[PDB]
């Protein structure tokens, strides 16, 4: 019993942090293979004239207390890629992903090239994530663990003037319509990542939470309706068929809890919590709920 | 900014856990050196689990009766004893990924990260609290049994806490890593109960200074309240009472933000006589619990 904010063991992550300086500033890297990334904002704007007036001894990089030569640079979107004269020795087997908003991902937080935290967050609708962030963050990732494989889907970049923040995939690309440069950015209007709020009520059922069932169905469109008045993201056919397992283990069909979500919106939780909590938790996907509540190991 | 319930890195306890099995009993086991804690109950049969006595099924057992597997490489136990609740494997291999580490009791109040494991496999990673009843409020399945609980002192691991059991309410019960139960909890299975749980006061104060380093100051008022009115308010909300201690603890966060602890103890009480009016606090609409006032400077600074 019990559910948690639950992140991925980042023991295969925490072997690929080292820290890389150029100039005045220090950031974190991904050490894999012989390439190193992180932010291309790190020879801070003009990048790639910066990159061209910059020479591989510029870069230091540091893993552990061991110096690493870099023989090599590039830059693809906002990341620099570092080659360096040394192959990661625990380099796991990964993959860079893109992720799309309301999936979610552990992130281990560093300093210095050194992990200090890990915890689990969502890509928001905005495609902003709401981290925990301070100043010599940037470069620290975010990913899942798919058997033995890890999917690196987020490098931090920046904190926008709310106090959420924005990055790039591995291939730099930036996740949103943001920018690494010194500019007025704002982070869109944020909506609530519906589907994940459904596996949430889906895993409270699992613990026994379940005031909130009602006797009643709705339509997908009727409840679309609904949740659009409510800043909620639309449910599409494939949400529903991504909440089918836990439709099935709990009994409470999708459209059944659907019907629960649309009463809980227009009347609030009358003084009563769902898994401790009075607000309705949206960053905990289907496949985390069926993760959870059945005990899949890495 | 922002604030997030923050795990440390599981990688340096990752790296020690190993698969236990005994009979027909399969549970996680942590392997230091040469030597594997796990829970003492792997021995139990299912007869002998209302009222076991554990040194006479040890005395029975044989060196060859555990099965601990590491990986993919079984590794041969060579010693066993026990140690209050806890099994203690002797092995012929002293693990080569054992982190610089530290046993360590907590407090009620007390936050560490745990690393749910299935046979000898970390699954997930997730922040706690020793609530005041002594029980956790985990996220644990069968075979759950031997999981670890830590917290990382720059390099070194401090183990707090090993996974047991889980009581009829669905909380958790378990040790130190000296096997001695947090809690009036035993390791049978007679009827136990945890006590009414309270709110851990000084991690709610903890919590509200957080909120106002990140920019939230709806809560704050003009006010100020005596440490023996402000308990005699917490108390009415099943909260903890607040010590001279945690006034102190709290010091340097009154000192950055600029609030005395007593003018936050008057926001406190007009939380909890108000409730939020529809208002978050950090996006929670419930007062958290689980951060301290270590873990608020360190996530801060
Ligand atoms: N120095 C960073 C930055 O703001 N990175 C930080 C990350 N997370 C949290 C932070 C909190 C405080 C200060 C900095 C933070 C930066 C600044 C401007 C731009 Cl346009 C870019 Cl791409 C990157
Ligand atoms: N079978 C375990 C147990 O309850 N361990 C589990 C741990 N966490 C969560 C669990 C959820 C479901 C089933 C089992 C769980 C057990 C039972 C009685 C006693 Cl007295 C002891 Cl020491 C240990
Ligand atoms: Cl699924
Ligand atoms: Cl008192």
């Amino acid at each position: 019993s019990g559910f948690r904010k639950m992140a991925f063991p980042s023991g295969k992550v925490e072997g690929c942090m080292v820290q890389v300086t150029c100039g005045t500033t220090t950031l974190n890297g991904l050490w894999l293979d012989d390439v190193v990334y992180c932010p291309r904002h790190v020879i801070c704007p003009n990048y790639e004239d910066l990159l061209i007036r910059k020479s591989n001894h510029n870069f230091l990089v540091q893993a552990g207390n061991v110096q690493l030569r870099v023989i090599g640079h590039s830059m693809q979107n906002c990341v620099l890629k570092l080659k360096v004269d040394t192959a990661n020795p625990k380099t796991p087997k990964y993959k860079f992903v893109r992720i799309q908003p309301g999936q979610t991902f552990s992130v281990l937080a560093c300093y210095n090239g050194s992990p200090s935290g890990v915890y689990q967050c969502a890509m928001r609708p905005n495609f902003t994530i709401k981290g925990s962030f301070l100043n010599g963050s940037c470069g620290s990732v975010g990913f899942n663990i798919d058997y033995d494989c890890v999917s690196f889907c987020y490098m931090h970049h920046m904190e926008l003037p709310t106090g959420v923040h924005a990055g790039t995939d591995l291939e730099g690309n930036f996740y949103g319509p943001f920018v690494d440069r010194q500019t007025a950015q704002a982070a869109g209007t944020d909506t609530t990542i519906t589907v994940n709020v459904l596996a949430w009520l889906y895993a409270a059922v699992i613990n026994g939470d379940r005031w909130f069932l009602n006797r009643f169905t709705t339509t997908l469109n009727d409840f679309n309706l609904v949740a659009m008045k409510y800043n909620y993201e639309p449910l599409t056919q494939d949400h529903v068929d991504i909440l089918g397992p836990l439709s099935a283990q709990t009994g409470i069909a999708v459209l059944d809890m659907c019907a629960s979500l649309k009463e809980l919106l227009q009347n609030g939780m009358n003084g009563r919590t769902i898994l401790g909590s009075a607000l309705l938790e949206d960053e905990f996907t289907p496949f985390d709920v069926v993760r959870q509540c059945s005990g899949v190991t890495f």
